[PDB]
């Protein structure tokens, strides 16, 4: 838990703000793989204005 556990278990805020772990990212956001592996079972769904 890159920054403590909340609304899932692998699902936490990641890239300082920049990145959310999500099973799925929106369209206003983008799959980050660096911190794909910080989000463990999720994917960095960063903001695409991040």
């Amino acid at each position: 838990s890159y920054q403590r556990i909340r609304s899932d278990h692998d699902s936490h805020s990641c890239a300082n703000n920049r990145g959310w772990c999500r099973p799925t990212c929106f369209s206003h956001e983008y799959t980050d793989w660096f911190n794909n592996d910080v989000c463990g079972s999720y994917r960095c769904c960063r903001p695409g204005r991040r």
